[PDB]
């Protein structure tokens, strides 16, 4: 059931912004690890005396990496005279965020029809304002409300190239890496209490509802903006990974980003080639029994060769009543056991493909448990 | 003239420690960019609840990358019960350093015969103590004094593998990258006033003395520990890069690290291959006239082919009365126009090769000026 109750017109995920201590080194690591091209910058070389911001792109996926300069470079400026390209940026907020949480997502940005209306309607419906709507070069409007923890939901709307004040990067610096990643599929938050988090976010957006944790997914009208939220389940034998996250992150925050690949086998071949030379590591592969048991579960979707390819790369597979899900998880992206990345490809639900086709892989919890147990053998 | 006036026995450069906001992403970027292997770690997986520290090595060169965890993970500990592997580490000092200076070198570490004696003698001769000598697992002694700005000179001595509490890394994670870099040749500081900086450092070590700036080099007895220091020259047409450094760094600090290569042509081929895919960029190449003029200056040292190889890679060449110097500079390593890296190879002064053979390239200032002028043509 989809009531289509969005309180304002939402289009697609637009970008994800990481707050960093040094944007250069994080961006370069991510570019090589994920096969994303450098495509825009806003920094000293573009007149920005406030923050260094570098944009990576792969297909429609946009990762922004931002770090503060010394406040002294901009101590003469005031907000009317600011050289910052992202007016919501604040030196103190950024340093407080990174010292508290370490490297992580500050903003989940969605493109909307009218960012000022989205902000006003959100706040009228309980959203905690973070940064009021600001019109950038009479062309782009940006506004921010609190989502969970110190993560904001960022609204962006365009009258008619990332943001004003960002320059496209020189093609010499812009090497066309591409491992097949094409768009953000979902962005997941960890909170202490799921109920109040859902009530808050669904309250101001109108988004509808789509071991160790309880979870639920909020979705926009066409279910292309997908925001799962997790809470820990206390008192289990194995301590909840959600609780470990909250402890190491100093509270609620973004847990994982799911990136859709147009060819998950190629993406994982390419990423795994680079794991030990600057890229990303992957969680331990499931035991061979998991792949033995995949014939009975998805034998009608993937051939024996395609499932063998999954076993090589450590891919996981799940299936709902509508489609099939291929997925795999990186180790944490930084020092702390907090944020990680999921690579995903979905099969089925063709009308274009409908959002969330195949679910989010919750069947893989019991199947992995069963798998290791019967693997022990 | 070399008075050999060291006030304590100094061996070689031991390691350079960067203070980071996220050690993982910086270390992985540096590993790929410079061809250095991951060889030791101290972090949550080794029982360290205080800081994440990752060691990269290439030949004898050791780069350490350290970032703080949430203080809450170790809030129950006291210094006697600390899980930190580097006892001088302090959460507050580290966060203050990175917010003030951004990514940069916290410690220039030299190996000495007796770190406690070096500390005591240094402090008796004017050194400002930073961290008193601590004996680690009855095996290694570590102590720190202020060098300049918030950079410390770190003494390490071994009774008889990096530091106790560091684990060698699993060979799967340890990919044997190597672009030919073999050791640290010199480490350079920028200060506001050269005179008082020299008087201070030469005062407590006994080290002897070996446009836009004035500079001087302090050296140990065998001139294998080499510490150049720069000050800005004010009032020139083109603003001093030393002054720009001081402004963007919020004061004195480490300007560049010079890394000796056993084959600078191979190192630069390998690094330049990776510039646009996660590695390091290099400063703009000198004009062809510079390479035209190299026949008259070093035609007896490098063949026409070897000088052509220099022109391809943008290498610079200088020469004193004792040897020849091949050098090239990266763009800044991080967001701010502060720290960069020099790659170097020295030819001549064979006895082993004596330290500083060929100087530090100060002849390249006037030669580059002349070169661009006569290039304009
Ligand atoms: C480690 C692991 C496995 Cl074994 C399987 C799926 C995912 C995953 O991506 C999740 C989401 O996107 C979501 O909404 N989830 C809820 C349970 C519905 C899961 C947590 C993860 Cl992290
Ligand atoms: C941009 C540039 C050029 Cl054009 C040539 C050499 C170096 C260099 O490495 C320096 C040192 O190591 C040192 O002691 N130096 C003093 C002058 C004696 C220079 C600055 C640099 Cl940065
Ligand atoms: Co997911
Ligand atoms: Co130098």
């Amino acid at each position: 059931k989809n009531p289509k109750s969005d309180k304002f017109k939402v289009k697609r995920f637009h970008h994800i912004e990481f707050w960093c201590g040094d944007a250069t080194n994080v961006a370069r690591r991510f570019s090589w690890g994920l096969g994303m091209r450098f495509s825009a910058k806003s920094d000293l070389s573009t007149g920005n005396m406030v923050h260094a911001s570098y944009l990576l792109t792969s297909g429609d996926l946009r990762f922004l990496f931002t770090a503060p300069y010394s406040p002294s470079l901009s101590a003469g400026e005031i907000k009317p005279t600011t050289t910052a390209s992202i007016p919501s940026f604040d030196h103190g907020s950024c340093r407080s965020f990174f010292s508290s949480h370490g490297l992580g997502v500050r903003a989940v940005a969605i493109e909307v029809e009218d960012a000022e209306s989205a902000f006003s309607i959100s706040v009228a419906n309980g959203a905690i304002p973070s940064s009021p709507p600001i019109v950038l070069n009479e062309a782009v409007t940006i506004a921010e409300v609190k989502l969970y923890g110190d993560v904001v939901l960022r609204y962006v709307s365009y009258k008619a190239e990332f943001l004003p004040g960002f320059e496209r990067v020189e093609d010499a610096s812009s090497f066309p890496l591409d491992y097949g990643i094409r768009r953000l599929d979902h962005a997941v938050g960890n909170v202490p209490e799921l109920g109040p988090a859902l009530t808050y976010v669904a309250g101001f957006t109108g988004f509808h509802q789509f071991s160790g944790l309880n979870s639920a997914v909020l979705a926009s009208n066409d279910e292309m903006v997908l925001l799962p939220i997790n809470e820990p389940v206390h008192g289990t034998k194995r301590k909840s990974q959600i609780q470990t996250y909250l402890e190491h992150n100093e509270g609620a925050g973004l847990q994982h980003l799911a990136l859709m690949s147009e060819d998950i086998f190629r993406t994982l071949r390419e990423m795994r080639k680079r794991s030990s030379i600057g890229g990303f590591d992957f969680m331990p592969s499931p035991p061979p029994t998991y792949y033995q048991n995949l014939k009975k579960r998805v034998g009608d979707v993937l051939s024996d060769d395609q499932i063998k390819e999954c076993e090589e790369l450590g891919i996981l597979v799940d299936r709902d009543d509508q489609g099939t899900l291929l997925q795999i998880f990186t180790k944490p992206l930084g020092d702390r056991p907090t944020i990680f990345i999921e690579i995903i490809q979905r099969v089925g639900c063709m009308m274009y493909q409908s959002g969330g086709c195949g679910g989010f892989g919750k069947g893989n919890f019991s199947e992995l448990f069963k798998s290791i147990e019967e693997y022990e053998k």
